[PDB]
C-alpha cells in the first residue's frame, strides 16, 4: 500500500540522512536503484546520494602526497612535469588529480583512500540493513544483487594493480575502436594507478542534460559493451556507474574506470541468448526444459508459464522491437509490486541453480538497464544482441 511505501522511504532516508562523513560507496553503489523506485521519491533521492558523496572529506594534498611517496616512492615527483594538488574528481575508493608526465602526456592519477577497507565494510552493512526497505520500495528489483557486488569487492584487497592491468585488457582488446576509447595505463600500484588523460562529457552530465542524440548514443555504447565485452576479451566491464563512461568528441564513449570487471570465461553461456528468444517467441515446450537445465527455473519448483512469461518480460520487451526505449517509467513499472495476486513473482536472477557466469551477466546486465533508463536511451538492442549474444540469433 501507499502506507507501507512512505513508510519504508522514511527509514530510506532516516538512514541515509543519519549517516555523516563518508558513505561515497554507498552513494555510489546505490546509483542503480535510482529509476526503479517510485518518482515521487526521485528527487530526494537523487539528493541524498549526491550529499553521500558531497560530505565525503577529501584527501589533503600532503595525505596525498604521502601516499604516492609510499606508493610509487620518495622520488615520485621526478615522474611528473607538473601535479595538480586540487582534486578534479573521485572515483569509487579512489580521488582523482590531474598532472602533467614527464614526457609531456597529460595524466590521471588516482589515489586510493586511506581507510578503505573498512569503509567498504561498514558500508555493506548499511546497505545490507536496507534491503528490507528497497524490497518494499522496488520489489522487482534486485538490490540482493547490490550487496552481493559490495560483499563480493570486500571480499578481497583493493590491489589497484589488478585494476590496471584489467584495463590493460580492455585497451588491447579495444584498441583502434571506432566505438570505444580506454585510457592507456602508465603506471600502477597497490593504492595508485596513473594513466593517460582522457577529455569528454560525463555520462552523468548526459544523463541529466543530454540531447536525444547523445542520451540514444551512450545507452547504444553502454549495451554493445555488456553484450561485446565477454566475446571480446571472456570479461565483463561489471556493475557500472555514470561516473565510469565518458562522451568523447570523435563518438566513442570513453572507459574510464575498471574497478568492477568481473571474469566471464567462455563468455555468455548459449542459453541465455537461446532463453530470451524462446521466451520471445513463447515457445514454452522448448522454453522451460531450457531454463530448467541452464538453472535460470530452480529443479524440481513448479512454475506456471504465466510466472515464467512475468520473469522473462523484462528481458524480453527490449528486443521485441527494433528500437526500444528505456526509460523511467518503464523500469519504475518493472520494479513495481503485482497489481493484484494473479501471477507470483519470481526473480530468475535469483534463482537458487543459477550458476556464477548466469548471475554474473544478469547482474551486470541489470546495472546497464538501469543506466539505459536513467539516459533516457533509444537503443537498437535487438540488433546488437542478434550480433554479439550467443544462441540469441535465430537459427
Amino acid at each position: 500500500t501507499a502506507e507501507l511505501m512512505d513508510k519504508a522511504a522514511q527509514q530510506l532516508f532516516t538512514v541515509l540522512g543519519e549517516l555523516k562523513g563518508g558513505a561515497m560507496k554507498v552513494g555510489q553503489a546505490l546509483s542503480v536503484m535510482e529509476a526503479a523506485i517510485p518518482e515521487q521519491y526521485g528527487k530526494p533521492y537523487r539528493e541524498a546520494l549526491t550529499k553521500l558523496q558531497k560530505d565525503a572529506p577529501p584527501l589533503p594534498a600532503a595525505k596525498v602526497h604521502r601516499v604516492l611517496d609510499a606508493q610509487l616512492g620518495t622520488k615520485w615527483r621526478d615522474r611528473f612535469s607538473s601535479f595538480d594538488d586540487k582534486p578534479v574528481a573521485s572515483a569509487s575508493i579512489g580521488q582523482v588529480h590531474k598532472g602533467i608526465w614527464s614526457d609531456g602526456r597529460e595524466v590521471a592519477v588516482k589515489i586510493q583512500y586511506p581507510g578503505a577497507d573498512e569503509a567498504l565494510r561498514a558500508d555493506l552493512k548499511t546497505i545490507q540493513r536496507l534491503v528490507g526497505v528497497f524490497k518494499q520500495l522496488a520489489p522487482g528489483a534486485d538490490i540482493q544483487g547490490v550487496v552481493d557486488e559490495l560483499t563480493e569487492r570486500t571480499e578481497m584487497e583493493l590491489d589497484y594493480r589488478l585494476e590496471a592491468d584489467n584495463q590493460r585488457a580492455f585497451a588491447k582488446a579495444y584498441r583502434n575502436d571506432p566505438h570505444f576509447a580506454v585510457p592507456a595505463i602508465i603506471a600502477s600500484a597497490p593504492k595508485v594507478v596513473i594513466s593517460e588523460w582522457m577529455e569528454g562529457i560525463p555520462m552523468s552530465v548526459i544523463i541529466r542534460e543530454g540531447t536525444p542524440e547523445q542520451r540514444d548514443l551512450m545507452g547504444t555504447r553502454l549495451t554493445e559493451l555488456t553484450f561485446g565485452a565477454p566475446a571480446r576479451l571472456e570479461m565483463m566491464h561489471g556493475d557500472a556507474h555514470p561516473g565510469n563512461f565518458m562522451l568523447l568528441p570523435d563518438g566513442r564513449m570513453g572507459v574510464i574506470d575498471f574497478g568492477a570487471v568481473a571474469p566471464l570465461p567462455g563468455g555468455f553461456p548459449t542459453s541465455l541468448g537461446e532463453t530470451i528468444r524462446l521466451a520471445r517467441d513463447k515457445n514454452y515446450d522448448e522454453l522451460l526444459p531450457t531454463m530448467e537445465r541452464a538453472g535460470f527455473l530452480q529443479k524440481g519448483q513448479e512454475v506456471s508459464i504465466e510466472e515464467v512469461e512475468d520473469m522473462l518480460r523484462q528481458y524480453v520487451d527490449p528486443i521485441k522491437v527494433d528500437v526500444f526505449h528505456y526509460n523511467r517509467k518503464w523500469l519504475q513499472k518493472m520494479a513495481a509490486s503485482q497489481m493484484d495476486n494473479s501471477v507470483a513473482q519470481i526473480k530468475m536472477a535469483r534463482s537458487l541453480d543459477l550458476p556464477a557466469n548466469l548471475a554474473i551477466p544478469l547482474r551486470v546486465i541489470a546495472s546497464t538497464v538501469a543506466i539505459c533508463c536513467q539516459l533516457d536511451a533509444h537503443v537498437p538492442v535487438k540488433v546488437i544482441a542478434t550480433e554479439l549474444v550467443p544462441g540469441f540469433a535465430e537459427e
